[PDB]
């Protein structure tokens, strides 16, 4: 689809069986989740963005559908206030900014 | 143009004069910049990001011209790491996501 940025580019995701809204955001570098549980081991990691930065657990080889399309990469589960889809998983769905 | 995501999406952009990198962020509703100064009087606010908040002085009409492409609008200065253009910016330019 082609996806306008009037209204946060917010879509439909389903994650380990949940239901979930996130932001396709092209400034991040990776992918960011609310407090959730998922598959395989995870290694704490801390994340930096605008005023600071917060202490989240790695996940690796995560599936995501996104708006229907499928990806599979790393996911980081933390306190964010906002589900993020980063570039990292963007790229596998073949996402472009375009102007 | 058309940008993959395989990068940062850095863009050369001209404020005031100035020469700057910017991260066109379809996650950023505003823009914001690193410290410099702006036309206008400014109003001191405060934006949230994923791991805190940060003072910031919020410039209004405020001319951008993004690779090639001139847009007016607000423009937060403050101490970011990264040169944002948010969403409010972006729509000018037409720029949209695609997948
Ligand atoms: C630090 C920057 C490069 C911004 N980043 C992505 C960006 O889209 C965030 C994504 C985002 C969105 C909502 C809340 C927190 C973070 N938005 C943001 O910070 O924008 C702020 C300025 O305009 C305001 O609009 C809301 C946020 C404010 S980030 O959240 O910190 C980030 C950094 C690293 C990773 N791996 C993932 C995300």
């Amino acid at each position: 689809p082609q996806i306008t940025l009037w209204k946060r580019p917010l879509v439909t995701v389903k994650i380990e069986g949940q239901l979930k809204e996130a932001l396709l955001d092209t400034g991040a570098d990776d992918t960011i989740f609310e407090e959730m549980n998922l598959p395989g081991r995870w290694k704490p990691i801390i994340i930096g963005g605008i005023g600071g930065f917060i202490k989240v657990r790695q996940y690796d080889q995560i599936l995501i559908e996104i708006c229907g399309h499928k990806a599979i990469g790393t996911v980081v589960v933390g306190p964010t206030p906002f589900n993020v889809i980063g570039r990292n998983l963007l790229t596998q769905i073949g996402c472009t900014l375009n102007f």
